């Protein structure tokens, strides 16, 4: 609908929250596929441009850091191969198909307890009460920590992210260092405990992981854990809430899923495409190149706009329709290539198990009202801030009795 070129700052969180992004993306894909925003920041907005960049890390490097407004960090997403590959193989010990599928019972049980807390009410905030608690509880359990310790880790990772985005004065630098120290010392205390007396938790697995004769240091484990805390929490939340929102807005598709649970995996893929919780990841050019009509220079960052790519008309045909039967559905919500989301199968499992139970226990779930759901103004990961819903009450399972 945009008749004029978007005049936007792609580092401004409100761009991703005010609802104007998809029509801005439409203009970019049609007119200026590798777009430069009002500060000259380049962005790959078509599916082909995103995929080309992903397939060519030699040219589009991750070592400059994957944010535009934070320094590079010592975890795997800010590495190139071969370093990245080694680190990923080490951490992958925690995410084998065996270990993910072993979480089916615990995640299912977790989902039942969350729904138990709301089922008698006839209403809840789908974000606050269902979508937000689940991913963090799953990560907490995976790490083998107590709920109280989970919550400390959550607060620390929140403060670290905040600090990393702005530590200009002398004091924010120290608060940032204090927070890093607090988080590092807590996590290393846990690591030290598992080094002596191992469990089956993710800390123990990372401690024991060995690849090409190398093992992870305590600090490496601390930072890969931090990446998992950040990367696996709000992302999963936003696909759950935003994906469910679209199911609630398309009653025929909601009904189809209620009638046939085997349709759920296809539905989850469309929930992923539509929500695209990770709005962008940055790459740094290692050479000058002319890329989809734009002159890029060595050393500049470019944003890979995953939501923009996921609504590419040349690829999806009818991307502006939400359809649980979309097939094929080669969305890039999880990225593509060597950095393809390590947690993708765990995320898909959380999404499937929760939505299964929501369909079964809240079968007449509806939005309280059809107004658009408010979105988080963040330039990295974003989705619904709240989502009031209503449903016929039902009795809690209380499975531990
Ligand atoms: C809906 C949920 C999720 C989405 C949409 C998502 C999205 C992404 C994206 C876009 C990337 C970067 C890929 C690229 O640049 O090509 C990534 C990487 C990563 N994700 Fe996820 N993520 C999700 C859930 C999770 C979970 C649950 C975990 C772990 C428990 C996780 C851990 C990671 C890690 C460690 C990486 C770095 C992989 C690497 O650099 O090799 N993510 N994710």
């Amino acid at each position: 609908q945009m008749l004029t070129r978007p005049d936007v700052d792609l580092v401004n969180g409100m761009f991703y929250a005010d609802g104007g992004a998809r029509e801005a993306y439409r203009w970019m894909r049609a007119n200026e596929p590798v777009f430069r925003d009002r500060n000259g920041l380049a962005a790959a907005t078509t599916y082909q441009a995103v995929l080309d960049a992903e397939r060519n890390p030699e040219l589009f490097s991750s070592t400059g850091g994957i944010r535009p407004d934070q320094p590079g960090m010592p975890y795997m997403i800010d590495m190139d191969d071969p370093q990245h590959l080694l680190r990923r193989k080490l951490v992958n010990a925690g995410f084998t198909r065996k270990r993910v599928m072993d979480k089916v019972d615990s995640i299912g049980r977790l989902c039942d307890t969350l729904i138990d807390a709301v089922c008698e009410r006839g209403e809840c905030d789908f974000v606050r009460d269902i979508a937000a608690p689940l991913p963090m509880a799953v990560i907490g359990d995976m790490l083998g920590v107590l709920p109280t310790e989970r919550d400390m880790l959550l607060k620390w990772s929140d403060d670290l992210v905040c600090g990393l985005s702005s530590h200009v004065d002398e004091a924010a630098i120290q608060k940032l260092m204090d927070t890093f120290a607090a988080y590092t010392e807590f996590t290393k205390d846990v690591i030290t405990k598992r080094r002596a007396e191992p469990t089956d938790d993710l800390f123990s697995v990372l401690v024991n992981s060995e690849v090409e004769g190398q093992r992870m240091s305590d600090d490496e484990i601390v930072f890969e854990t931090l990446l998992i805390l950040i990367g696996g929490d709000e992302t999963t939340r936003h696909t759950l809430s935003g994906g469910t929102e679209q199911l609630l807005r398309h009653r025929d598709q909601w009904d189809a899923l209620v009638a046939d649970v085997d349709l759920l995996p296809g539905a989850i893929e469309e929930m992923l495409r539509w929500t695209s919780p990770v709005k962008n990841m940055c790459r740094t050019l290692t050479a000058d190149t002319v890329f989809h009509g734009t002159e890029l220079r060595a050393g500049e960052k470019i944003m890979l706009m995953f939501e923009s790519a996921n609504f590419d008309e040349s690829v999806f045909g009818d991307p502006d329709n939400f359809r649980i039967d979309r097939n094929p559905n080669s969305h890039v919500a999880f990225g593509f290539g060597t950095h393809f989301c390590l947690g993708n199968q765990l995320a898909r499992l959380e999404l499937r198990l929760m939505t299964e139970r929501v369909l079964r226990r809240l079968p007449d779930l509806r939005l309280a009202d059809d107004a658009p759901v408010p979105l988080r103004p963040a330039n990295f990961v974003s989705g619904p801030e709240s989502m009031p819903v209503v449903f016929t009450p039902s009795a809690p399972v209380l499975a531990h009795h």
